[PDB]
């Protein structure tokens, strides 16, 4: 029952028990692997055994299981769902869950650094106003000058009898995506439906490739109020190259701040319908697909053509030519703007590091191979050559249906 | 919608269903609990129920299914089976269960030619100096003076208390590797223990970082004979720049031919121990796994200094751009050599032609996304983006465990 798992570089073996305790399936059967697949195809006595299995892990994790304590979180959990149908989280458990559903992510490979985490309780949240002053509180304090901090921020559980707390945004930050007459899009083509939304509900576009969107936020059972990010609190770096000085014609530029917005986190059966978190990004993610996927801003043949390359045929390899100069130059400006960033070289060394830590403490690690490795030189880092088990665990963060 | 897994692509938005999934008769090591696709590695009756299908396979492909001869020919398995316990394929049942075998390899990204399969039948050979003409005709057939032409031999099935035929060499070609007493190795550390294995058997040892293995052949119950490869018969390309011109000082090369020896072919439960088998190179095989892995050439380093790159830092992409150079010199110098290759892009293209023809004549395809996927600028690859479905077909290429 548990897979023998091989470092193909180093010779190395381990053991996977930490998958034992994993009660949510994923889409693979013996039949067929599904895990390429981006999304899945997707209570009284049973919110109450999640309840139960979360409680203890928090007290495990404080080292006081069995004690006294312990034991009256019990009987407050199971009068509270005996009563209502549901119960409420101690601060400072949902502050041990955030941190723990970081640590589970299969998907991140930024988690070396999940033990630090700063968790903003935000769960007195009555209005769509209110969410915009903490989800700006969450900006200041995540983007600190370009000296970026790991932050949650943790609107109130949905509940049985109405609509989620909810962010329409994917992203805090987002460029709009302009849907042109010959049906090219300016702006950001992942952000055409959310563009439009914005639009819908009132508000004003410009004519950019890199304006910043509004926020649509939600409250229960409300029409979502549309709210301007202050261009102050969202920080920007411009692109250029260290040797091309052409780079910087080109108007390119990205946002410091990777905030997911759109993400359910799950904990002891509670559901958090909106829970931004941030940290800082690793450079493919802007370098590569942001600006290289051809359905994104497709930006290497503009490149690749100003590097005099030589266009014709796929040989000559300017495709991988210009993938590196764009991925040198977002690192480049983000270092000298002096706003935190990180390499792929740098953030898989660090995540061979975490399998190693969650080896010993835990007994494996859950990991998505195909998300791990980056999207440029997969096999020139070590990620590549490192066998991985994909499994669920809880607490979570989890995809969730978009609100319209 | 259907009942079978849903497939996307991220690039175009394009959705198809897998039926051909349906077909699998085997389980791979995944299940609902835990995905183990990244993991490199995992008569009775049976036999009976194996061929039958295999044979309805055959039938279905000629188009007389249901026919007399489709119905004469299981008449016949059954009784070949009923009075010996095994049964003998005809010719073209043979020239199609190896197609098929390739067209069922899911993590092979060449399958656009799995039609073009030139098949040597070598099912009367009954010694170690026959393997051995057969695998030159294979190899100077295959070479075709660098005009290379995929190819399959065929050496006889199993049979129930005598020993295979095996090719203990894992590709027909291989570069020796040396073990150092200061523990290093000088050419290629792969090939360590077949190296030890033929200096065992009585070859003298050579001491480059190139030397040509002989073949370690093994004729049913005897201990393996040892052969020499003609000089002439193994064509090799020496590695060069098209503008760094130092690159050619590096004295670097790499053989024409791939050609994997240690696979089982498996038929209708029908084993064949020994059929290798060859194509031509993707150039990201050899610039980048061959020459850039650690455990294998690690030529990164040298080629970088020589390129004059900051080295000691992983932000100036000092990997990333030496990759891509040596990549260069790979297409190139088997361009200017008249020696058959492709290119990460122009065959990863082509598989997408591939999915797509099966899609219409099968309704899927198994497909190993890790595998697919190149080891360089995968994003930048439209494979990167497709999701794919890998489950076990037969016909089938299958790992077996080495004769020593
Ligand atoms: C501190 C710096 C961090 C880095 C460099 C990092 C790195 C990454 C990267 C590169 C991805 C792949 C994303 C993509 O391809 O678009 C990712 C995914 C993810 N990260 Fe992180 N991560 C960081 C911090 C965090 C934090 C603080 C959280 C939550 C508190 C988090 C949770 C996640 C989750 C849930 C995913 C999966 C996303 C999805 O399925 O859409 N990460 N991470
Ligand atoms: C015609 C040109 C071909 C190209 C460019 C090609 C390309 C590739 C590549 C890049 C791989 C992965 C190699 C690696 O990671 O080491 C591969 C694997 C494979 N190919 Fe091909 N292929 C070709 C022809 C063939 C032929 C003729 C056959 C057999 C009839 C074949 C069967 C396989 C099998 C079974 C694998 C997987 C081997 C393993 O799992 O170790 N391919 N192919
Ligand atoms: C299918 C899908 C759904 C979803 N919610 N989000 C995505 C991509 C989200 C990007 C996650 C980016 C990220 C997040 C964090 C926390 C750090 C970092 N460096 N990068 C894809
Ligand atoms: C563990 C292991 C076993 C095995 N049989 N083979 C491998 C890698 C073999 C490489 C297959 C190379 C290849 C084969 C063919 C036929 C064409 C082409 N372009 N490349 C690993
Ligand atoms: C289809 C495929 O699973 C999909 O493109 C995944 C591949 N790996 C990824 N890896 C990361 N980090 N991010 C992604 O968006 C993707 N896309
Ligand atoms: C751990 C991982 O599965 C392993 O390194 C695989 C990844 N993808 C690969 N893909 C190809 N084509 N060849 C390989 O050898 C590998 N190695
Ligand atoms: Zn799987």
């Amino acid at each position: 029952k548990f897979p023998r798992v091989k470092n193909w570089e180093l010779g190395s073996i381990t053991y996977d028990t930490l998958c034992a305790q994993s009660q949510q399936d994923g889409p693979c059967t013996p039949r067929r692997c599904l895990g390429s697949l981006v999304l899945p195809r997707k209570p009284a006595e049973q919110l109450l055994s999640q309840a139960r299995d979360f409680i203890n892990q928090y007290y495990s994790s404080i080292k006081r299981s069995g004690s006294q304590a312990h034991e009256e979180r019990l009987q407050e959990v199971e009068a509270e769902v005996a009563s209502t149908g549901t119960y409420h989280l101690r601060e400072s458990e949902l502050v041990f869950g955030a941190k723990q559903a970081w640590r589970n992510a299969p998907r991140c490979v930024g988690r070396i650094q999940w033990g630090k985490l700063q968790v903003f309780d935000a769960r007195d949240c009555s209005s769509a106003q209110e969410m915009f002053t903490y989800i700006c509180n969450h900006i200041k304090y995540a983007t600190n000058r370009g000296n970026l901090r790991s932050a949650i921020t943790v609107f109130p559980q949905r509940a049985p009898g109405r609509g989620d707390f909810r962010i329409w945004n994917s992203q805090l930050v987002r460029y709009a995506g302009y849907r042109q007459q010959d049906g090219s899009v300016r702006g950001d083509p992942a952000n055409v439906e959310i563009t439009e939304l914005c639009i819908q509900h009132g508000w004003t576009p410009g004519n950019g490739r890199f304006d910043v969107l509004p926020l649509l936020l939600q409250a229960p059972d409300e029409a979502p109020e549309l709210f301007v990010l202050p261009p102050e609190l969202v920080l920007e770096v411009p692109l250029e190259h260290p040797t091309l000085e052409w780079f910087a014609a080109l108007g390119l530029r990205w946002y410091a701040l990777p905030a997911v917005s759109n993400m359910l986190l799950e904990i002891g059966g509670l559901e958090f319908s909106a829970a931004p978190f941030s940290g800082w990004y690793m450079s493919t993610e802007i370098g590569t697909r942001n600006l290289c996927d051809p359905h994104r801003y497709n930006i290497l043949e503009d490149v690749a053509v100003c590097m005099d390359l030589d266009t014709r045929t796929t040989s000559s390899l300017w495709k991988d030519k210009a993938a590196v100069e764009i991925n040198l130059a977002v690192l480049h400006s983000f270092q000298l703007a002096k706003v935190t960033i990180v390499d792929h070289h740098a953030a898989t060394v660090s995540f061979m590091k975490h399998l190693d830590n969650e080896q010993k403490a835990r007994g494996g690690c859950p990991a998505d191979w195909a998300w791990i490795v980056p999207p440029i030189s997969g096999s020139l880092t070590p990620v590549f050559h490192q066998e991985m088990v994909n499994y669920i665990l809880s607490p979570a963060f989890r995809y969730q249906p978009d609100p319209w």
